[PDB]
């Protein structure tokens, strides 16, 4: 259920129930993750960490506080910072439409497909674990030939996090100067910390993955682009399913 110090966290096989446990996590940042939380990731036997935080994130918020025996993998992700919360909508919605040509976003595919395709329990996470983690999960998923439903039931699952994460920032704004704030906060905040920036809409995962469709003619080219084989996502789905 929990990872204490961190928030937004499951196993996809929680709700992608054709998918083997213990195989793909994912979560918020781990960069204040306690005792507690480096025993659940040991306890889960995970191995590897996609950190897919922009490196400014990962300088300010601090690495992953994982327990030895862990790999975290730098993937830097280029982050989401710059009544009508229409506004929140439409600015969200335009982020994801940028996701997949973002410089970064295949590299991360890349490595996160080549890791469990080798069998690498990985956990997966960006800042909130809700965009960039949501949008690398998801592709992971259909390459493995899950229905859209129930990618999108595991991608919404992050709407349950939302007032996990509006404490979260609150706490962060407290201690902003002892710690510099991540560049999202700065912007969610902006917005008026809407549930449209805080949480996530089926819209915004459909925005990626239309440009995928129009800018590499599909997913598949798309991997294809991405350097990732039909090898290896056969062998992925051996692994996940």
């Amino acid at each position: 259920r929990e990872l204490p110090g961190a928030w937004n966290f499951r196993d996809v096989a929680d709700t992608a129930t054709a998918l083997r446990p213990g195989r793909l996590f994912r979560s918020s940042e781990l960069s204040r993750l306690d005792d507690a939380g480096r025993a659940t990731l040991r306890r889960l036997g995970i191995t590897d960490v996609a950190d897919l935080r922009s490196s400014r994130e990962v300088a300010r918020r601090g690495p992953g506080r994982v327990p030895d025996g862990i790999d975290v993998h730098l993937l830097p992700f280029p982050d989401l910072a710059d009544s009508i919360n229409d506004a929140a909508t439409r600015y969200m919605t335009d982020e994801y439409r940028q996701f997949p040509t973002r410089n970064g976003a295949q590299r991360a595919l890349h490595r996160v497909v080549t890791l469990l395709a080798a069998g690498r329990p990985v956990l997966t996470h960006c800042f909130a674990g809700k965009d960039r983690t949501g949008f690398v999960v998801a592709l992971v998923l259909e390459a493995v030939g899950l229905d859209r439903d129930v990618i999108v039931a595991d991608y919404l699952r992050s709407n349950d996090s939302v007032p996990q994460l509006r404490a979260r920032i609150s706490e962060m704004i407290q201690q902003r100067f002892d710690t510099e704030l991540a560049p999202e906060v700065v912007t969610f905040t902006k917005a008026r910390l809407s549930d449209g920036v805080l949480g996530v809409r089926a819209e915004y995962l459909a925005a990626a993955r239309q440009t995928i469709d129009e800018t590499y003619g599909s997913l598949g080219g798309y991997l294809r682009d991405a350097g990732i084989s039909q090898a290896t996502v056969n062998r992925m789905r051996g692994v996940l399913l």
